[PDB]
């Protein structure tokens, strides 16, 4: 047997052996040509008119460990069946097939053609919507059609770029190449630059004259590079050769306004949601969460919401683990009443819990993924399998065949097609019981980013070009809109997203380790995504995965988290061994036997309580203005230079300016105040504008005050 896929497993990052590299050549390119032929003695490529032999080796791989969900999760420095050869140049269309064989038992492959492509200024294609800021439009054509656009938007000296939705390498982009594309990258998204929530938007500021904003309007993915005094914006195309591009100009906040009145803005969560999120991936039964929140409750550490994650059958991932019920041959959502809880399962009486916790004020967020597990043939899990491939509610293949996840996560898993309300409604409606009957308050809604390949095919008319983008979107929207029809607040959290997705839910910035790079990484994933519009936004604070945190880097992140929109502690999966790998501050005071940790996470938590009254109305007016929550100082501050030196520094909502710290060691930390009148809430004492330097022991993370509001402020800091 052998195997050829011009595209491969279409990794956005990452090319497969069985592929053509590129798929996509310019004309004068050679083509790497993979192919997968486990059994076989030779194998030779017939290429036009020639015949050229493979060797037995494949591409490549450092691509293998990417595609095994990256450095993060294999190594395995190394250690397949794998052929391929480097043809000549590609002067044009090539037909080519492949022949191998076995000890005298050969076979052929089907016919397989590639076009070179070429880039050009010549062509019907037009770029529509920049007006005077576009240079130099070209398009990238073949035999085929056009495939991308290409042009370019001018810069001036001091401008700078932000935006690009969720960035965790730098606030400004300028001088970088990027691209929008939405991808799980497990941890290290800054090193790697990538990001689980792209946008092909931007702020374009800091210029003399007053700054202003684009839009690419697609879903398909887009490149860009900054050099010179020039932006090059490079796009995908669909079978129309047209890219529509929206200008917004005026201050940033009115820039954003242009974006967020087009693409969609946050509504007002509940003020609960500003309160200390609890989660660990470990408390997978009634009993570990309960004994969790008590702990938190007898140490005076207040929490308003638990999440718990391992909830479940593990299988359809919307039934409680241990519930005993009749399995619905036709795929049919439960009701409440179907189940029953067995004394000895893992939730005996989850209602009772629930109840317990909201008696207490305390929230409950239930883990999802919008994946639909084939590895079982049996039980309700495959029952609802198969009735999502008989009635329509799976992403299909371009052939009609269910969509299969290529990814490393949950492999061969089907896809609920979301894009239309018939199957979010199917889909949801198997977890309605949950909010219905159980009350829950809110969904983490995890992944989104399952789907690859560019023939595959949504019940909404796009292909997997436009609409795999467009996924993570729909789905926190789906959750949404089912806590919408229970009447209670649309709380989804979830990592993925794209354009569109500002109006749902809440975010966090994803998986990492704990270190201090990630740290710096997270509070810039936060800035860029709140100049995006993303207004309720959080991270794992200090990391979810590895070995705990020490002490310093907890509380330092710890501090800083409490000035964030959301303050959620987090573990990962560690296989149940001991000792624990839970991020709970007891936990952490325990592993490193620091006793500073658990009186000054309480603090930061208490002061935390005392702050939702101003959160709750710096969110309504960050909704009402645009003007954002986590706020980069160039929203209020644009014509100050001094600002880009200190990156990391932000003001939440309009009263206060915050100040990570974000090394290991520090006893000082400086601080610019730009212009305006200033007031140390630790101190109370006034303060004036330019570089300030203050002591920072652990209990401390720099915060100031403007002078006229803090008389609101005070209170809190007393
Ligand atoms: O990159 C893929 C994936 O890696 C990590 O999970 C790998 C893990 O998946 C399966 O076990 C999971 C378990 O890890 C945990 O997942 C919850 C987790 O999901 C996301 O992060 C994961 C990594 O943990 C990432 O997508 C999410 O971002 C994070 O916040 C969450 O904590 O719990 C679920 C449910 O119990 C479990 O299915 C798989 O079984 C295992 O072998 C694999 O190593």
């Amino acid at each position: 047997m052998i195997k050829h896929r011009p595209h491969g497993i279409e990794h956005p990052y990452a090319v497969s052996p069985d592929q053509r590299v590129p798929v996509l050549p310019l004309a004068g390119e050679p083509v790497l040509l993979g192919v997968v032929a486990p059994e076989a003695d030779r194998v030779v490529c017939e290429w036009g008119t020639l015949e050229l032999p493979l060797s037995a080796t494949s591409a490549a791989a450092a691509d293998a460990a990417a595609l095994a969900g990256g450095e993060g999760h294999l190594s395995e420095a190394q250690a397949d069946g794998a052929w391929s050869v480097q043809t000549p140049p590609l002067a044009e269309p090539v037909k080519y097939r492949f022949h191998a064989h076995r000890g005298g038992a050969a076979e052929s492959t089907e016919w397989f053609e590639v076009s070179p492509a070429v880039w050009t200024a010549d062509g019907v294609g037009e770029v529509r919507g920049g007006g005077e800021r576009v240079r130099g439009v070209e398009w990238l054509v073949s035999s085929q059609g056009v495939h991308r656009g290409r042009f370019r938007l001018q810069l001036q000296d001091g401008d700078r770029l932000v935006g690009f939705g969720e960035r965790y390498d730098a606030l400004d982009q300028r001088g970088r190449e990027l691209d929008a594309v939405v991808f799980e990258q497990y941890k290290a998204q800054g090193v790697h630059g990538r990001t689980y929530l792209p946008m092909p938007f931007a702020h374009v500021v800091g210029a003399d004259g007053n700054g202003w904003g684009f839009h690419v309007r697609t879903s398909r993915r887009t490149w860009y590079s900054s050099a010179g005094n020039e932006l090059t914006v490079e796009v995908a195309l669909g079978d129309e050769p047209v890219v529509d591009l929206a200008i917004y100009e005026g201050d940033p906040a009115t820039v954003l306004t242009g974006f967020l009145d087009e693409v969609g803005r946050a509504e007002e969560l509940p003020g609960w949601v500003f309160r200390l999120w609890a989660s660990g991936n470990e408390w997978n039964t009634q009993q570990l969460v309960t004994a969790r929140m008590d702990t938190h409750r007898d140490l005076a550490i207040p929490v308003g919401a638990v999440v718990i994650e391992a909830w479940s059958d593990e299988q359809g991932i919307t039934i409680w683990r241990d519930a005993v019920y009749a399995v619905t041959e036709d795929g049919s959502a439960h009701r409440a009443e179907d189940f029953s809880y067995r004394p000895d399962g893992a939730w005996p009486d989850p209602k009772a819990m629930i109840d317990e916790l909201h008696a207490r004020g305390i929230k409950v967020i239930l883990w999802q993924i919008p994946l639909q597990k084939t590895e079982f043939s049996t039980g309700q899990v495959a029952a609802d399998a198969a009735a999502m491939v008989r009635d329509g509610h799976a992403v299909l293949e371009a052939d009609g065949t269910a969509y299969r996840n290529r990814g490393w996560w949950f492999p061969q898993a089907l896809m609920p097609d979301l894009s239309v309300q018939r199957t979010r409604d199917w889909w949801t409606e198997k977890r309605r019981y949950l909010v219905e009957h159980f009350d829950v308050d809110g969904f983490k809604t995890a992944g989104g980013e399952h789907a690859w390949g560019h023939d595959l095919v949504y019940a909404d008319g796009r292909k997997g070009d436009e609409g795999n983008n467009l996924y993570p979107v729909h789905y926190a929207r789906a959750f949404g809109d089912l806590l919408r029809s229970a009447g209670k607040a649309p709380v989804t959290f979830s990592r993925a997203g794209f354009t569109g997705s500002q109006a749902h839910g809440i975010f966090w910035a994803g998986d990492e380790d704990s270190t201090w790079q990630a740290f710096r990484s997270s509070v810039t994933a936060g800035l860029t995504a709140a100049s995006c519009g993303i207004v309720y936004w959080g991270w794992d604070l200090a990391g979810f995965s590895g070995p705990v945190p020490d002490a310093e880097l907890y509380l330092r992140a710890a501090a800083a988290s409490a000035f964030m929109p959301i303050m959620q502690y987090h573990s990962e999966f560690n296989h149940h061994q001991l000792p624990l790998r839970d991020r709970t501050p007891w936990h952490v005071a325990e592993t490193t036997g620091d006793d500073r940790v658990v009186p000054l996470f309480r603090r930061f938590a208490t002061l935390r309580e005392s702050l939702v009254p101003y959160l709750t109305e710096q969110a309504a007016r960050t909704i009402a203005t645009d003007r954002p929550l986590m706020r980069p100082l160039f929203f209020d501050h644009e014509n100050d230079p001094e600002i880009w030196n200190h990156p990391y520094q932000y003001l939440l909502g309009d009263e206060l300016l915050i100040n990570p710290v974000l090394e290991p060691g520090a006893t000082t930390w400086t601080t610019y105040l730009p212009a305006g009148e200033w007031i140390d809430v630790w101190t109370g004492d006034r303060v004036p504008s330019g570089l300030v330097t203050r002591d920072v022991p652990l209990e401390v993370v720099p915060v100031y005050c403007r002078a006229s509001r803090w008389s609101e402020l005070q209170p809190v800091f007393s």
